[PDB]
């Protein structure tokens, strides 16, 4: 048994390092105790051009859970970006974006068995009965109030025209970790709400399988107001370099640092170094091996700013590459990128 | 001219007793525009199974239907298992819901109906046979208007502001308003409490710029038996007949109503002469001792209110025979569940469930 629970406690340790919260540790290692692969799973509105999060940032999770024997689904939610008025509601766009982002996934570390992709209405229609059933009692178990707790989820809020979608979008996602059968809702943190919602039904109807949360840090924007001007992963090499020199980037300053939160979450641990180049008189070239050691150097100015975001930028232009070279190569995944860069985002 | 006079002269024959069985209709315009198609109107009306039927969706239904059926249309049961789970009746139960709904098309299957342009549709089957139309209607339904306009519906489901407001609240109307055009009904023939989330689908017509607009044609509610009861409701006791109640019941019943003399305000004993009563007689026959002024018959509407108004007709009198009338248009629906012993069963079994 020693060795069977040795790895199980050093795996929940790199998953908690690498998640910014978990719901109850306790319960994530009576599942990874489970002699079976656990249900992981994340869900993606289709509403257009793929933020550097949910690719980049997203392998990083997924094959550190699917390595440990996990299934990790990618839930295309098609019928969630329509009804959260993306795309101008078109769900034709919708799909043509949702299988962009099946190509980019494929390029960027989950061309994978234990991975997933799956479309949110083509699961709901193959068994409509048990979803729409799941949905109906949810409704049911909660207030409006309550609801409206969630409208993070779809980047709404309360102050301004709250819409009937509002309160069916959240219905549904609570019911989609039921329908998927999911014993890890691994979402980024605006995500809790609804994920929270989905515990809570679990008490509410004595169910004793109650899946575990497991949320990731938000990327703050480019820009200064920002906290969720944007990396995408088609962006090429000098929309990188324009993007992260223009970039919002205090000295001694880590939080809200979308330069200094690209070099922890994303390069940091792609390459499990940074390599900082820097001329002689800047300090020169050092190879940082702990997040801690450059935290520290990066709050008593020892790298500038400068030299920060440049290392960055080189850093982020490295881990696209793949995902160019299959759009410049592919000629379906290429057509299929031209096309979706003709849409109106909404 | 020949024909041209003759069918335009049909068609508002057919337009003048539609809207007499019918306490409004959102724009007889668009009515008499439907009229003019050579193909069936489809009409529907929709029941939550939540226990017993009291005669306001038994006879007072039967006598629309007959109306529109015969007039070429074709009427829809929408049977609505789904929705009476969502409103937490029967328990919620499904089981049960099913069975209700089943002793319903019992009673209406022996209401005295023209079964030929009848149809009984299960709001679950038939979803279940066309998901993604249904629930993509649902879904643009619920991102064309806001929680508030919603929650203006609640009446629809017998709920009020005053109370906790679950989503299903919000849900029930998107979905009866997307049943409305799942069912490409022409003419959405329910009670006047449910008119909200009628003018809810016409108003989505006019966001999708639907030329194709359903028509609303609805009728009163029936009183209930007490003072002061604007609506038979199993909900409110002892208000109701029930389409099962015997002779001794719907007299006993009839005889503690609110009968108030020389008015018809308010009056159901008078509501049920008027709504029920008479469209199935086409007359009025007040049967009454020598002793009190012999029999007489009434055919028209105000010739009856005339009588009764300035006392001519006595209260007593009025209940004996609504009482009688009642229990003769029940009479086929009580032979039924005696002589079918399947449909006896049913009645006995749907009896021992707890109202919710
Ligand atoms: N800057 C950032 N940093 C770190 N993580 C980030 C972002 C970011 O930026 C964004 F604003 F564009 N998204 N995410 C994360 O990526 C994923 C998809 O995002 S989404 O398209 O918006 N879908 C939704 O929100 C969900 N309602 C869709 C959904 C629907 C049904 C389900 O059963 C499950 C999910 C979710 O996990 C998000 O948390
Ligand atoms: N006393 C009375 N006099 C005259 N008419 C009366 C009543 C009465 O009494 C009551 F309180 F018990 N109901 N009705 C009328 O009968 C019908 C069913 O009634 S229900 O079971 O409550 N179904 C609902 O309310 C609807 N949400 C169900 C529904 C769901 C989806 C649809 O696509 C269409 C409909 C509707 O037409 C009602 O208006
Ligand atoms: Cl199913
Ligand atoms: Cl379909
Ligand atoms: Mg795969
Ligand atoms: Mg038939």
């Amino acid at each position: 048994e020693e060795s069977k629970i040795e790895d199980v406690d050093k795996i929940l340790n790199d998953i908690l390092s690498i998640s910014s919260e978990c719901i109850q540790p306790d319960e994530l290692r009576v599942k990874l105790l489970l002699k079976r692969k656990l249900i992981c799973y994340d869900g993606f509105e289709p509403s257009g051009r793929m933020h550097i999060a949910q690719g980049l940032l997203k392998s990083i999770i997924v094959n550190k859970l699917t390595s440990n024997g996990c299934t990790f689904i990618f839930w295309i939610a098609d019928w969630f970006a329509h009804l959260n008025n993306k795309m101008s509601g078109d769900l034709k766009k919708i799909k043509k974006v949702g299988s962009y982002f099946i190509e980019v996934w494929k390029s960027c570390g989950m061309n994978m068995e234990n991975v997933q992709f799956l479309w949110a209405s083509e699961e709901i229609n193959k068994k409509p009965n048990e979803y729409w059933s799941l949905v109906l009692d949810i409704s049911r178990s909660f207030n409006i109030n309550r609801m409206k707790r969630c409208l993070k989820i779809m980047g709404r809020s309360e102050g301004e025209e709250n819409y009937c979608s509002q309160i069916l979008y959240p219905c549904m996602q609570c019911a989609d970790i039921f329908f998927l059968n999911v014993d890890i809702c691994q979402l980024g943190i605006d995500q809790r709400k609804v994920n929270m919602l989905a515990r809570e039904y679990c008490d509410i109807k004595k169910i004793k399988k109650k899946p575990v949360i497991l949320s990731h840090g938000m990327l703050p924007g480019l820009l200064e107001g920002q906290e969720k001007s944007a990396i995408f992963m088609d962006d090429s090499e000098s929309d990188v370099n324009r993007k992260i020199k223009k970039a919002y980037c205090p000295p001694n300053v880590i939080e809200n640092n979308p330069i200094y939160a690209y070099a922890k979450s994303i390069i940091f641990p792609s390459y499990n170094e940074f390599n900082l180049v820097r001329k002689e008189k800047n300090g020169g070239d050092k190879t940082y091996y702990t997040l801690q050691e450059l935290e520290h150097d990066y709050v008593n100015g020892f790298i500038h700013p400068l030299d920060l975001k440049d290392n960055v930028a080189m850093y982020i232009n490295k881990l696209l590459q793949p995902v160019r070279d299959h759009f410049q190569n592919n000629i379906e995944a290429k057509n299929l990128l031209n096309e979706i860069k003709k849409y109106k985002v909404t």
